[PDB]
DNA sequence: GGTAGACCTGGACGC
DNA sequence: GCGTCCAGGTCTACC
């Protein structure tokens, strides 16, 4: 059927491999776990979402990740198009390598690590990721999703239509800024999130310089980026690593969140040296990050996202 | 310079 | 049925 979202069962004829392990990547592990919001298993065992601006549907067999866009005559992706799934998924890294060392240096995580496999790292793009993490402050993942839909449907660029879902392009900085943005996005439910949006939006085009500000901070520093981040409005520590470590290729950042608060304490034993505070303050949560780097090395945020992945299940 | 509440929302959750 | 607790925290007013 021509209708609908489509499954590789369904219409072969429209579906493209790339040659990938589940041992390299686990859509399920990765998609619905706090990285990207905009990912649903629409059908069973296959992801639809927004990608480089167009809608893709993936799947995974022992060996291969499944996929098909949405665009003209429905064909199969290009080649061009398959390396934007590559390039969003970092396939160029190997998950194995990374683990091979966590793991020898880290008993923990080889224990986790032995059950949790092909969790890896998301690259997005600096906007969708930026103003999603400021809407996932003090919120469980659940709701985040919500409003992210909600506020793509509202401010951005009708894409494609499949059965009754309607995707939507993230939106743009300028219409963030809009005129009106915050009241409509509490009447959204994004709550005291709505001003920080439209706050930071108006920030960044109004002060900052604009989209290439955000863009430049990739080349940037880890220190660099974090800094600058947390200048906006509704963007604490938290949520800079989230967009340096998702965003600007920072994988040495490594956000603190209760999670990752609770995974230092309950299994590593971990407490603050540099402070004595009762609970996750700005002094604790940044020795907390060292720690982790200090354990995992260059690539401890990715590290942490395993940890961070495997506890919304465990 | 460490440190207590105050938020929007809405699924649990225990009562 | 229903107040509490809480989730990928940030912001800010006393110490
Ligand atoms: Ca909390
Ligand atoms: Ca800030």
């Amino acid at each position: 059927s021509e209708f609908g979202h489509r499954t590789l069962a369904s219409t072969p004829a429209l579906w493209a491999s790339i040659p990938c392990p589940r041992s390299e990547l686990r859509l399920d592990l990765v998609l619905p776990s706090g990285q990207s919001f905009r990912w649903r298993e629409q059908s069973p065992a296959h992801w639809s979402g927004v990608l480089a601006d167009q809608v893709w549907t993936l799947t995974q067999t022992e060996e291969q990740l499944h996929c098909t866009v949405y665009r003209s005559q429905a064909s199969r992706p290009t080649p061009d198009e398959l390396e934007a799934v590559r390039k969003y998924f970092q396939l160029d890294v190997t998950l194995a390598q990374l683990y091979h060392h966590w793991g020898s240096v880290d008993s923990h995580f080889q224990e986790v690590a032995q059950k949790f496999q092909g969790v890896r790292l998301l690259r997005q793009d600096p906007i969708e990721c930026l103003f999603s993490f400021i809407c996932s402050s003090n919120n469980n993942i659940a709701r985040i999703t919500g409003m992210v839909e909600r506020l793509c449907q509202a401010f951005g660029p009708r894409l494609i239509q499949l059965d009754d879902v309607t995707y939507h392009g993230f939106p743009s900085l300028q219409a963030l800024a809009g005129p009106e943005v915050e009241a409509h996005l509490r009447k959204l439910g994004l709550g005291y999130r709505a001003r920080y949006v439209s706050a930071s939006a108006r920030a960044i085009l109004e002060e900052q310089g604009g989209l290439a500000w955000l863009q430049q901070l990739r080349e940037s520093s880890y220190e660099e980026a974090h800094k600058a981040l947390c200048i906006l409005p509704g963007v604490g520590t938290q949520v800079a690593d989230c967009i340096c470590l998702m965003a600007l290729d920072k994988p040495q950042a490594v956000p603190v969140d209760v999670h990752m608060w609770h995974i230092a304490q309950r299994d590593y034993s971990w407490h603050p040296t540099t402070s004595q505070a009762k609970g996750p303050c700005p002094q604790t949560n940044k020795e907390l990050g060292n720690f982790f780097r200090s354990l995992w090395g260059p690539y401890a945020g990715w590290a942490q996202a395993v940890l961070f992945s495997a506890d919304l299940r465990q």
